[PDB]
């Protein structure tokens, strides 16, 4: 029995039960939203996460294999600090961090056959191996003054159960496995520095990657698909998306007010440069 | 004979005909997207629809039985009224309204068995009731001077055709039934208070939930759908989005624009405070 | 054999190969996104492509037939023109062109039986005829002073591979096919008026469509998909989306700072104009 078998467990006219065990390495990624309030600069909106994709190409038992990965988060915590209610207190109205009461998806996908006509899947499961994720260190950039720094954090990821997912883009869709995890508090505890805040566990979302071009974990995944018999029937992948154009218009309106603002400041800003 | 049934119309080596006759309780919601112009606050560049989600966990006859709706609307009118063109006058450039020539679409899913691979359907068909849709009171918040509200609407909602449909969201992706509903204008008209407009039907695109939790409407609906005669195959359902990059990036430019010109005018305003 | 056939090649109980041998009207178009930076209006940030949906409904031989037709590009180059760092110089951060190494991507789908449940193809192959894109004349409205206008631009787009794809939509989900185009740089040069810049190949993203609905080209696909037997199966088509709910909230809170700073500036004005 090799590690990256395909069996045929039924053939009907022309349908096709197969059978996939296969290895991967995920080399997934996380990326970070952050959102700065107006006034001066001392104001934080939202610190948050954002569904994150990385594609990439490494090499199997001889194969070179094309894979696409897409992580993020759900059930984070959100949490809070404001020094006080002035324009020049450090304060950031909300930020997310990763715990034990919290879960983080990571969808998967490959060029393999495993997943060319992959829409249906029982006996799905998988053997992964848990990982470490540290903190970064982001330098909270201030008008004036000193620079805040969030540094610190360190959470494990433990394998968990497994299903499928889709990875809409606007360049392809993909028809992907979805890995779970879960998390476990560990002793690196992210703080603030020149703040009044430490030793509080979980991971801060303003840059968990720490740096890294990607985490990679180790696995791998046994399925039974139905795949027609005929290996050169194609599901579609590519996309071609204009989602939210709503939201596109709203922007475009919003766009056209500030550059009317804009420009009335500006030009009651010149008419003062006129002696 | 059963009320929720699960009959086998036919079936073959691994594929299957199965008809599903159900009776589901469709729990949906309207939802507003009310847009502020700049300025004073006088001026309403647009109140108009969104899709709405509701998901939620109802009980069957001894089944709990959890569930996901998503409300839309097409075809509506864009009324609009305008008090003078000075920046103190109580102007609305468009609000959004229903009537007889509008439809409402209603795409409903369930975790039960006819939905799990759910792809090919025919002999569809459904019996619902219908129900009423009545605005609430939205009160616009005027910086200063009276307080218009708008106020009232009523329209009953007859039922119509049933389709297939697929809800996307950045979480699920759920291949759907589509109700259609049309609609009859009622008795009570919407109005805008302290405003000299009046008897006038449809409902309000402001608070069309009448500050309710949800509306529901009882139905059953009967198909006749494909499914692997395993019945172990999972089908994709939840997600990961990228979509719409270029948009925040655009959206992200707007805010480093707009961050940028927000402390240019704290800096001027706080330049006067040093005496 | 008859420009618009469609044969069976293997018949099981439930399933079916079903051949495809029809003639096409792909009219399609494009659309630009136009960014403008702030300040006085000297300076635009981006005029780069957006993927562009157009719907019509043409003519067979005795059928009326509707369509849906979706533009995008890939592999533009950016290009910038930068002539001074003061406010009253008229720049460009990143305007897009299309030459040789960039390709055309236009996903086709229509309410024929080709396409009403195709997820497998295979056989798949066309025969397009090639077609010349001009584009149009975008004049640059500066606040004071001349007009520039980007004008000209031509390039031949010749057939190339074809695929599958998806084509989303906020109303429709389509299973599509997906033409690509090459392209050959033509005689006519697109040149700024007014400005050091012309005799340079390519295509603008201001105005590619040259004041036309659409670009018209004919066409020919084969192909072989799995239909089930029963000629009254429906695959779901109707969306309702509600991604990006991120983004939305993201834009509701820039418009509730955007109001709150266009209300404390228009104050200003006021308390200084009130005397």
């Amino acid at each position: 029995a090799q590690a990256n078998e395909d069996i045929v467990v039924s053939k009907t006219s022309l349908w096709k039960e197969m059978q996939y065990n296969r290895d991967i390495t995920i080399r997934f990624k996380f990326a970070s939203s952050i959102v700065k309030s107006g006034g001066l600069g001392y104001k934080w909106s939202e610190i948050s996460f954002k569904p994150a994709n990385y594609q990439y190409t490494y090499t199997r038992d001889g194969e070179e294999v094309t894979a696409h990965t897409t992580c993020s988060v759900n059930g984070m915590n959100d949490f809070n600090f404001n020094g006080g209610s002035l324009p020049t207190d450090f304060v950031i109205s909300r930020y997310e961090v990763i715990k034990e009461n919290s879960y983080v998806y990571v969808d998967y996908w490959d060029d393999s056959q495993a997943f060319r006509n992959m829409v249906y899947v029982r006996s799905l499961a998988a053997n992964l191996n848990s990982v470490i994720c540290t903190g970064g260190d982001y330098s909270f950039a201030l008008p004036v003054g000193q620079w805040p720094v969030m540094t610190g954090g360190a959470v494990s990821l433990h394998s968990a159960g497994v299903t499928l997912s889709t990875q809409f883009t606007d360049f392809v869709s993909l028809n992907s496995l979805r890995f779970r995890f879960r998390l476990t508090v560990e002793e690196p505890s992210f703080s603030i520095t020149r703040t009044r805040v430490s030793r509080l566990y979980g991971l801060p979302a303003a840059n968990p990657n720490n740096g890294k071009e990607y985490y990679e974990v180790a696995g791998r995944f046994s399925l039974i698909s139905l795949v027609p018999s005929n290996d050169d029937y194609q599901t579609p992948i590519t996309n071609s998306v204009t989602v939210r154009q709503d939201l596109e218009r709203q922007l475009g309106e919003l766009r056209e007010e500030f550059n009317a603002l804009s420009q009335e400041i500006a030009m009651s800003q010149l008419i003062d440069l006129a002696l």
